[PDB]
């Protein structure tokens, strides 16, 4: 009994639900899972670095599930018309091992970081925010504004990229959603003038100062999604010292993150203490917040199980014969040599 | 990306013949090894529970990269169920791309007796003919028929606590009329006077299943069956009194039998006996061990193996895990419009 979820049918799934929908019902779930942050068995993901890119597994379990995520981020793949993130992952039951689920993740890997993201600002940006800045109009870029616009109440987005034509798709997909406005800007320090929140989601393997200190702005919240491996970041060094620094997973974000361009010693706030509201988030309309997100694997445990209870309801997904199920003889391995 | 199922790795395995698929990936894995400072290497990373494990591991070279998820659950034959369950990728290195996707717990107990089969060759005397096999499950049909076809072993004595296991050995390969595999009533009973013993027993907790006193000068230990901290087969003073060879030396000292001794303890590492950089066996009365975990280097070789012979088999069914090639590799939003927008 391992299911599968393809591509296509993952497309089914989320066009069901509806996009706006499935990104505020996981950011639910997300939110309930962070605060049960310490009963989860988690680790640093593993990645293994290439010249153009990094390929890295995602692990993380309770007592009673198991789920892990295989990833992929190279920046030049879309010059190859590929993507550059592409992943898949897997539910399995911890008391045998056997994976329950085996799922597409390409598509849900956006839906989970826009939902993380909606998550980290509706406790870390200030109330009244009405207007973002969308850096990298790329793969992520239409998930997260509709996560925000839907969710957070944006309703206005100045857009830039450094290819126009990420940008002029941006605008015409989300164009069906007359409550939201999505504006071309000519620079990134005119795109986020007089913004609330500032979400940076570009796909460049070096060290980028995407925005500068110049252009923060008392009581923003900035969503930094783009930069996640050592070496790949987006915001400047002094941009993480005038805000509140807040992580996922810190062991893995001091390697991975913005934060990797300070001491080791720098201080960060857990988001999930944030959460359980046994640390304060932000602490004046004034300051400056900054979600260093780099993804985390209990991110992906959440829309793998979310994905697996919304498929069950629809009876999507399909039966692969991918290990052993119950057998007459579980020691007779042999007897599958012989042929199916 | 295409994906082997179990029942179409049944079919390949069957038409290649479980002899020579050894053969050939024992050979293949002598070649990886050799390359062993090719790969970006790394210890696997285990989520342990009360009653098993699941683990990842992953391995690349410079174009391909390779990773095994596998569960090691001793209490999941009281349930029908398999202890060992695994399933890998193989992926292109410089676009993350997943070529193949195919069930990998056919393919383990194929790579782990090739792997035993190969260290063997290297420690083991080589007028070896008698061998103990311990532990008569899954694994063993593999180990025992990669010593008979490949290291002349006609003889095994074989012991397993389940009775009922070891007659399945028997039967399973009873067609082979060269080799002779009687069972025993005890470990100690089975071990007396073999040239090499193989232990691929399955209990999670520290174990002798072999003790001091029942070594023989000039034996080999193919310890294959503890693989995880805390799970171990031999009793410390069995490694004192041997030459102890492991895969990846990292993992192996927190995985491998090893773990019960000084982290200084001396041990070899295999790639670099068969590279002939250090000795395998040194003496015909040495008592050598192979403290066996298991390494991602062998699921990468088996994972190119699998490919290369379903490849030109025309076998393996494509499916749709990651998006491919695309007009607009940017426009992801335009998959949640459903497969027909
Ligand atoms: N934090 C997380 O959880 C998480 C999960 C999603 C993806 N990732 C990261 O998010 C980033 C974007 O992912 P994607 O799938 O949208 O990629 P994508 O390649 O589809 O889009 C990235 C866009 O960034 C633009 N860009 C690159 N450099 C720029 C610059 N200096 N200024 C303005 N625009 C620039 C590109 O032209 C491109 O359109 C990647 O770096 C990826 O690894 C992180
Ligand atoms: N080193 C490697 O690369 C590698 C790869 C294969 C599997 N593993 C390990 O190999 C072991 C066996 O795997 P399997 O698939 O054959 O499992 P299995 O459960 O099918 O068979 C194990 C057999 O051991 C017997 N056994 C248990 N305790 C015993 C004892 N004290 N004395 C004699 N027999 C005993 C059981 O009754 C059983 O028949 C497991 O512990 C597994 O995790 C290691
Ligand atoms: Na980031
Ligand atoms: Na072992």
């Amino acid at each position: 009994m391992t299911y599968f979820i393809d591509v296509p049918t993952m497309s089914d799934l989320v066009h069901d639900i509806g996009v706006a929908p499935f990104i505020g019902e996981l950011a639910a779930a997300l939110r309930d899972d962070f605060k049960r942050w310490q009963a989860f068995d988690k680790s640093a993901r593993v990645a293994s670095h290439s010249e153009v890119g990094v390929i890295e597994l995602m692990p993380v379990a309770d007592k009673s599930r198991y789920a892990f995520k295989y990833v992929n981020g190279h920046p030049a793949n879309t010059a190859r018309n590929l993507h550059t993130v592409m992943a898949f992952g897997v539910l399995a039951d911890v008391d045998s091992g056997y994976p329950v689920l085996l799922s597409e993740l390409t598509i849900a890997t956006a839906l989970r970081t826009a939902a993380t993201s909606l998550m980290a600002a509706q406790a870390l940006a200030r109330p009244n925010a009405r207007k973002m800045a969308l850096i990298g109009n790329g793969a992520q870029s239409e998930f997260q504004a509709l996560a925000f616009h839907k969710h957070l109440g944006i309703e206005e987005i100045v857009a830039y990229d450094t290819d126009p034509l990420a940008t002029a798709k941006l605008i015409a997909n989300l164009k069906e959603y007359s409550g939201l406005t999505i504006r071309r800007a000519s620079s990134v320090a005119e795109a986020v003038k007089g913004v609330d929140i500032i979400t940076t989601v570009t796909a460049d393997k070096a060290y980028a100062t995407i925005i500068t200190p110049d252009m923060l702005e008392p009581g923003m919240h900035l969503n930094a999604v783009g930069g996640d491996c050592p070496g790949k970041t987006e915001l400047h060094a002094d941009v993480l010292r005038n805000a509140r620094v807040f992580v996922e997973y810190e062991p893995q974000t001091r390697i991975e993150g913005e934060i990797q361009q300070l001491p080791a010693d720098f201080p960060v706030v857990d988001l999930w203490r944030v959460l359980r509201g046994e640390t304060e988030g932000r602490q004046s309309d004034s300051q400056v917040t900054v979600f260093d997100s780099v993804g985390f694997a209990l991110e992906d445990y959440t829309v793998l199980r979310y994905v697996l209870q919304q498929a069950e309801k629809r009876g999507m997904g399909t039966k692969i014969d991918l290990v052993p199920w119950v057998e007459d003889d579980p020691k007779d391995l042999f007897s599958h040599t012989r042929g199916r």
